[PDB]
């Protein structure tokens, strides 16, 4: 079991009446496996305010994933891998192309994303695409070795089963 | 339309020892697609050689693809990885594992390229494999999303 | 014909409280291909030991390949990436991505693997995963471009 955090990256998140659709995309995934939702937030495409909260989650609340979604694409406002990077002890790439679903014939555009996954002490952060199919498929293709990968740099145990 | 500048990077074309035909394979992919070639140069495995050129073509030229082929294997002088990355902003790895044909249950050689993917300024780069066979299938991995990429890199539409 | 060197990183192993059989599976992979095991070496999670053993094969030994298994996962002590990162000229992304079974329909937990690869000197240095399984299966996946990755790398021919 480790506790998940979630965070939707956009200025739009502050323009008023939206729910976030991707956020609940991410939830489904999860759903039944290993993982507890501890944590939700929306930060806006400003570098300096995504890495308190990366800091924040990972430093103190001692978050075991951390799911950041959007602001990995080509455009010159999306920061979010580098913001994260910054903050990371060490990459997993493995778990980078596994989201840009290198190899898997699925959706061509994924290869886009230029999102990073990472260790910031005792804490996996990944970075998904921002919008609900993109972080769905991304997270999908991670959530095989998921498990496996959080027990590796928690510490922690889980079990094989529905939660 | 996207304006297209291919940069073949070899020091044996340089100086003569052999024709470039890698050039003529990837305009035929091009062909039929948003591009137009708007330049074309040819130079030795020398990195600011190669750097004199992506920096006209992105600062001066403005062009909105630069696609260099060559320089990129496992020999001592191939250098065109370290010299594209000396001059990107951001990389855009994707495109980069695009080109090494990552996924096929055969092996591929095209592993063996050191490649990368990225943009500089309004400009993306991509450095293919030098033999015509090699940038061609890398060329193809990658054009299903290179007109999208570009639209979102330059901000022009395409058709 | 290539000289080769096995790097066996593990605390346990290291430590004497289970034996290595790592080595075992990969010299069973490069059996029948042009390669000759010149050297063993058993070290722990520990960066210092790791760098020391690099260096010596490609500095002083003049091997041709590195082949380290072990140390490169998620857990803490996992090192062997950094450690051997920090002393390669350049890298060769592909490679490191071949060892990851990149592509396979079932997610592998190879894509765990942080293991990187790159030259050092005329030296090509691989990280493979530490298990049988790991360092069997991520070898088997780049055999098919080693040799003609170390012709080049190393300056000997190869048919």
């Amino acid at each position: 079991m480790f506790r998940v955090g979630i965070l939707t990256v956009s200025d739009k998140g502050f323009r008023g009446e939206r729910q976030d659709t991707t956020h609940l995309a991410i939830r489904e995934v999860l759903a039944g496996g290993p993982f507890e939702v501890a944590a939700y937030e929306l930060v806006p495409d400003e570098p300096p305010m995504i890495k308190k909260v990366l800091r924040l989650w990972a430093d103190r609340e001692g978050l075991d994933l951390i799911l950041t979604n959007g602001g990995t694409g080509l455009a010159p406002r999306d920061r979010t891998p580098e913001a994260t990077r910054e903050l990371l002890d060490r990459e997993v790439p493995g778990l980078a192309e596994l989201m840009r679903l290198v190899g898997l014939r699925k959706t061509p555009m994924a290869a886009l994303s230029r999102g990073v996954a990472g260790v910031r002490g005792r804490t996996l952060i990944l970075n998904l695409p921002g919008s609900p199919k993109g972080a769905r498929e991304s997270l999908e293709a991670v959530l095989p070795v998921l498990p496996h990968a959080l027990s590796l740099v928690t510490g922690k145990p889980w079990k094989e089963g529905h939660h």
